[PDB]
């Protein structure tokens, strides 16, 4: 089974634009959709991205989701920082049925 490895910790101030990265142990990346969950305290693991880089509805333009066969790995890239996006990120896929979870990266806004 794959394993999903992401940055603990990303850190920028509001407006700006960050990028958290996830990468695939084995196998390719583009083999399995790969979704991403954001998390405050409190929250379940709601969905931001689906199906490698789709948004649910109601989720801001500002989250975009990509996926890199290069270096085997997805991101997620947040732009126009608000207050509001300091929370855990997880990226999520699939090997066979089973659920696979990235560490989750947790996003601090600066201010």
């Amino acid at each position: 089974n794959f394993m999903l490895n992401q940055p603990h910790s990303v850190s920028e101030s509001p407006g700006k634009t960050v990028t958290i990265s996830c990468t695939r142990s084995s196998g390719n990346i583009d083999s399995n959709y790969v979704q991403w969950y954001q998390q405050r305290p409190g929250s379940a693991p709601i969905t931001v991205i689906y199906e490698d880089n789709q948004r649910p509805s109601g989720v801001p333009d500002r989250f975009a989701g990509s996926i890199d066969s290069s270096s085997n790995s997805a991101s997620l890239t947040i732009s126009g920082l608000k207050t509001e996006d300091e929370a855990d990120y997880y990226c999520q896929s699939y090997d066979a049925r089973n659920v696979v979870f990235g560490g989750g990266t947790r996003l601090t806004v600066l201010g």
